[PDB]
This record gives C-alpha cells, structure tokens and sequence, in this order.
C-alpha cells in the first residue's frame, strides 16, 4: 500500500494517472475522497492536541487555520472564506488579476455570499473581573464589522456603475457573515463568568463568537459523523 | 493492475481503520497531491457525463441517478456533509441505513449538526417562465418550478413537525429539552439559463428567484459552471 | 346681520333648523367645512373643542365611512368582476387603506394619495415628491385585482401538491418591477445630488408591496389551503391579502368603534 | 318663525354661508355640539353616510390634523416641568394611532394591553396570546417601553446607562415569553389535526428614552450612536425625535 501511494504521487505524467483513475466507479472515488478527508481531519486534531498548551503566537494559529479552510467551510456552511483580504475556495487561493477582492466577489460563480473570519490566539482573555467583555474581543468585533461595511459599500458602487451601462436594472446585494474565534471557554469556572459570556454572545447583532474548544469539538463531531 | 486493483482492495477492506492510520502517517504533500488527483478525476468524469448527455436525455430519473452517484461533489458545492434526496440520506458518499427505518431518528442523534440540505432535481429541459406575457415586459414563472418549490417546502414542513414530535416526547419522558425548530436548506435544480434570450425574460426570472426566502434555485448551466471552475482551480 | 341678531335671541331656532330634514342645514354646513378655502382657521377652531367632543365626532365619522364601504362591498361582491371598478372603489377610500396598512402615503397606478387627496405634484416625476417627503421616504405599493381571481392551479402538480395560479405571480412580478424602477430612479437622484457637493448617504429606500387577490372561501379542502399558505409565507417582501380578509378587518374596526 | 327661517335659508345660500363664516356668531361650535350631544346617534350616522366618500375622507384628515396639533401643544407645555412616568405613559396611551403611523404597525402593545385603531382590544380570557394567535388585523405587533424624558442616557470612552439597559432587557424578556407561548399554542393546534403549517410571530421592540439635547460633546453623541447601531432587536428613540416625527407628519398631512 505504501509503495503504491508513493508511486502515485511521484510519477512522470500526472495526466496518464488521471486517465487511468477515471476508469474506476464513482462510488470508489467518493469513498477515497472521504478517507482522505478523514485523514486530514485527524491530522489537524493531532496538531491541535500537540500545540494546545504552548503556542501563543497569532501567526502560527492563523497559518494552521488557513491551511485547512475546507473544514471551516463545512462548519460555517459557506464555500467562500475570506481571511486577511484573500478568498479560499475548495482549499485553494483565488488569485484575482487585479488587486481588488470586490471585483472577484461581484463576478463570483461559486456563491453570492462569503464568510469573514478573524482569528486570535487561544490565550485571549474573554471576560474582565456582572462582568464586562475584554477589550481584545470588542476590538476584533469592531474591525470585522468595519471590513464588512467597506465590502458592502464597494459592492453597491460596482453594481450601480453596472446599472448605468444598460447591462441590468436589477439589484444585487451582498450580506456576508462575521465570525470571531476567541480563546478558551474552560477558564470560565464560576457561574457568573459563564452567564455574562453567554448573555454577551446572545446580545451580538451580526457577529458569531466561537472559542477554540467549541471549534475542535465540532471537528471531533465531524470526524465521528464521517467515520461512522 | 498495480493502480486499479490496489484501490479496489483499499475500498473493499473489512477494517478501514488500518488504512486510515496508514494514510495519516504519510507526508502532507503526498496526501495533498493524492487528494488533488482524485478530486480532479471525479470532477472530470462528472463533467464528461454532462457534456455527453446535455442535449438528448430528458428523463428525471436519469439525472437524479447521475447526481445521486456523486453526493460528495454536491456536499462540497453546497457545504453540508448531509444531503437528503428522495427520503434518503447520504453522508459523504455512502447511503445512511436506518435500523429503525425513520430518517428523523437518524437526524436527531447527528453528532455534527441537525441541519441538512434538501435537494430537488428536475430535467434541464424544464421551462422557466410562461411563454405568453402577463403584460408588456412582465412574465410569470412556469408552474413546474412553483410545483417543485411547493414540494420541497412540504417535505421540509413534514420533517420539522416530526422533529417537534420527537422533542415533545423526550420532554414528557423527563429529559431536559430545548424547543427550538430546526431549519434545513432547500435547493431546486431547474433547467437551462441560456433560453432567456431577451432582457424581459431575465428580468422576470431574477425578480422571481430573488424573492424566495429559504429556497435556492439553480440551473444546470450554473451548476456545471461551478464544476468547471473547481476543475480550473484545482490545476 | 339681522339673521345673527335673531339667532342671538334664540337657541331653539338653530336647534330646530338642524333637526329639520327638509332644511338640510347639517349637510350644507359639512360641505362648507370641506370646501372652505381657509383650512387653517377651521383646524384652529376644531383644536379648541373639548377632547370628548372631538373624539365623539371622529368616532361617528369613521363609523359612517366604514359602513358605507362595507355596504358597497356587500352590494357588489357577487356580480361585478371588473378590475377597474374595484380599483376605483378602493381609490375612493384611501384614508381607510392608510389606516389599515399604517402608512400615510399610498401609491396606486402611478399616483400618490395623501389625506384622501391626490398629490398634484407640479413636477411630472413622482420620485421628486417622494424625495422631499417630510415624514418618511417609504410608501406602500398596492396592486388591486378582482375578487374572482383564481388562487391556485385547478390541477395538481403531484399527489396533494398544488402550484399557484399565474395571475397571482404576474401581479407580484408587476409590483416588484415597479418597486425596482422607483429604487433606481431614487438612486439616480441621490447620485446627482452628491455630484453637486451635497453630502448624501447612499441608502436604498424599501417601500412595502401589497397584492389584493380573490377569495379565501374557494380553498375548501386542506390541500388547497396548505399549498396556498406555503406559497404565501415564502415571499420575502410582498404581502398577499384577499378581499375576505380585508373586509373582515373592516368589520372588526366597525365592531371596535361601535363597542 | 321656524318655517319662515327655513324658507329664508332656502332662498339665499349666501345667508347660510355667511352665518358660518362670521366670527361673531358661533354657529360652527353650536352645530358641532348639537352633533355630539344628540340623543339618537344612529339617525346622525345614517344621515352622514349620504355625504360622498371624499368628503368623509377629508373630514377625517382634518380631525386627525387637529388631534396631532393638540398632542404637539401638550408636549410643548410640559416638556420641562413634569417628570412623572405615569403622566407620559397615559399621554402616549391616549394617542396610539400616531404611534401606529410612526412605527408602521396597526397593533400596539403597552403594559400587557392591545390597542388597535385607538381602542383597547378587550379579550374574554386573561390571555393576550390567545388574541394575538387569532388576531385578524395583522401578523406581528409592536412592544413599547415608555420612560421619562429625564432618563439618563450615558455613564459619566463612555458607556450606556443602567436604566436604558434594564428597559431593553425587560422588553426582550417579555418578547421571549410571548414567542414561547405562541409556539406552544401553535403546536397544540397542529396536534389537534387542524393544520400543519408553521405560524411564527416576530414582535418588534421599541424603547422611548430621555432627551437627545443632553448629549452635548461629540464623544457622548458618538458613543450613543454606536450603542444604538449595535443593538440587535431593540430600537431606541428619544422624545425629541418622536415629536420631530410628529411635526413631520403634521407638515405632510397639511
């Protein structure tokens, strides 16, 4: 098995391999894709388990989550993911010719909406000693809302410029979703902190705040669903 | 022999756990390249089938079977691991077999999430708008599309009511329950978009399509445009 | 002058003059109130009355208007099947429509009705009037059909599933087209104003759309009602209402005012 | 006497016109009092129906404008002295049709009571949800919380005051309770076999706060605007903005 997998990856003509693969039944290709996805999920879970208690750098976690965007698409139910002014579709980076993400979004064939994700460290505090939310959370929420507003305004301008050329007279409106990945939920030992945090999350208008623990519980749930 | 038979052995193994463990221990680049190759092959096969049979075959069952054989691609396109087609459940390639025989029982104990995708599949020759105009420059949608939308909504309502019955039974039993209503997503695959040649037809169709609250309407042209885009991205 | 001198010396004269049906003093007085050229003085006089008298007068007038509309519907609900007739009937009573749908501005057949009077905008453009509205920049778009308009297709798409009739869908599409045209012209006005250095926030106005359709009594079996309710509850911005529900609201308002 | 008066009035319409026009003779007020205080209102209602529909609409418009002006005068008189919450609650309850016009909903919920068309909708059972489920006038309703104009708005950047947050929480709790009871009633109706569709109610929440003039510096205004913009389901309106809307409606209808 190992030698066959080594030979598949390292070969002269990938096109010949693809042509030989196309002769298989679709039910075999689906199960192969499912097994590869399960392997990727287990690898990500092991990586999180190894570095849970040590790494506190935002860059490491941002890179880890950017390497696995399809898991985020499955979790948040949208094939388009926007991280730091870049669009990921099907695990690949969409490279627009011009330096304008809105140009790609307006002509996007895959979906009409996207998901805006802001990624922090698991060490970010959540509550301050009812109780008030920490600054590191509200700053991220405000930043994501500002980015969403800018995207919507530019999309409206592009649509109006399209209208005046006679191409169309109908309205195209974009409403992205905002997600903020906060730190860890287990630190809220006392009931007061949990109650305040739950109320704060319930009061948010257009932003969904999720911790790392809940995210990887979701990862475990997806592993159990696919594997079962 | 060295390629096809080995993969057939991989698929037909009693204990997939060993295979998954062996795959996990591989290097990241090898696994990524293998995933890319398999995805490209599957997408290309589906696109070849579409290109071969997009002008002649006009049977609902043919297209329903064709799309049911590729549930992984549908789940990737619509971003949901659970797909429901004609009272059946597919989780990433395989059919869900229920010993109890009830789909709501399976949906109730779902570990990932309780929301799924309801897909209604028609032929690519389904009319989109009524030929005769209602008034000058105004066209009404064809009755086939409205009937399909109503069918999907009826099925969703039945699912929600059965889930509510299960929840109330559990509450009466004694287990603490929350009475929130589940909201699955509804998709209808209509015919061809290129048959709308003049501005009025496209305007009326877009006005009808953008007014729906919970239902999505897709043509075969746009679906396989997405397939072509994925193929182009993976290369 | 001499008439006022006589009236200062007697109250029974005025009381009997109002009581006598042949004199018709009451109707002439009300017509003089309606057609006077100085509404400001009349409004100032009305404001100085007691609250009880003003409320009683308002109740009586509202009851009379609602009863007149209900009598018209009861007379013509089974015979007349002309769309123009019902459009005119509902245009005669725009105040009741504003009270029912809670919006002082009503748009029917590309015309604006405020205070039961047609807005005689000097400019040919209605969006110019909507742009300078001092209360709000929204309005209600109303599409009026006959009470004999079919609601669902007579045949069934499948076992127990019925699709909507093309007349209703055509009406909804017409209302949406009109709303889109209004929004685009408003955007044009906003951009033209911004081009001249006037700070304008580029917000899109969202008026409300109402479609009046046939009768709910024709949906006898449960399948028809189920299909119609499934169709009607999926529209995002358009409200579909039948004549039966509208005049049930009218009857409810009459019952509330009388009680 | 009476017959001579009738004949003289019939001979000259100008006499009847001038009798009403002249300010010295209070013919108009006497006529209105005779209309209001008549023993038999049914005959008056039958007589009024004879007049055209446009005349009735214009009379209703005039009476509405008079009511709006009276309410505006009441606001102008007591906006600085009176500070009783019950006073303002009664003032706003007596004029619910203005609120319905402003917030675009025919049903108004104030202090666990329903107002439709300016009249209190009396329900047989002591259950508002029973009326709301069988309400023939609209689908949803509006929940209104009425504070005083002296209510503080900001905490001495800045943050929202305690009273405003408490009012918002109270309104949200009431809305949640109403939604839960409505859903339970709908499920019981489904289980009886009457229907199978879903009936979902989504009430709107409005809080009437104090005055906007107190926010002098730019920081306070910016903080308050941000707080209002970030609210999820509640709309906060001050008395000054409410009566500016009243002035706008008066200008529009006239």
């Amino acid at each position: 098995l190992e030698k066959t997998l080594e030979w598949i990856v390292t070969n002269d003509n990938p096109d010949k391999i693809i042509d030989r693969l196309k002769n298989l039944k679709e039910q075999d290709l689906d199960q192969l894709n499912t097994l590869i996805g399960i392997a990727n999920l287990k690898k990500v879970l092991s990586v999180w388990e190894s570095n849970k208690l040590t790494n506190t750098s935002e860059k490491f976690w941002q890179s880890v989550l950017k390497e696995n965007t399809w898991i985020l698409s499955q979790i948040f139910s949208n094939p388009t993911v926007l991280i730091n002014d870049e669009a990921y579709v099907g695990g690949k980076t969409v490279k627009n010719d011009s330096g304008k993400l809105v140009d790609f979004l307006y002509a996007n064939p895959f979906s009409k909406d996207a998901v805006l994700i802001e990624i922090k460290t698991p060490s970010t505090p959540l509550i301050t000693p009812v109780y008030s939310a920490h600054k590191d959370l509200t700053g991220a929420v405000t930043q994501v809302l500002t980015y969403k507003t800018t995207l919507q305004r530019e999309y409206q301008n592009i649509d109006y410029n399209n209208y005046r050329q006679g191409i169309k007279t109908d309205f195209d409106i974009i409403t992205p979703c905002c997600v903020v990945i906060a730190g860890m939920f287990d630190t809220l030992t006392d009931t007061a902190h949990r109650h305040s945090f739950e109320l704060y999350r319930k009061e948010l208008k257009n932003v969904t705040v999720i911790t790392f623990d809940e995210l990887f519980e979701r990862v475990k749930g997806l592993i159990k669903l696919l594997e079962g």
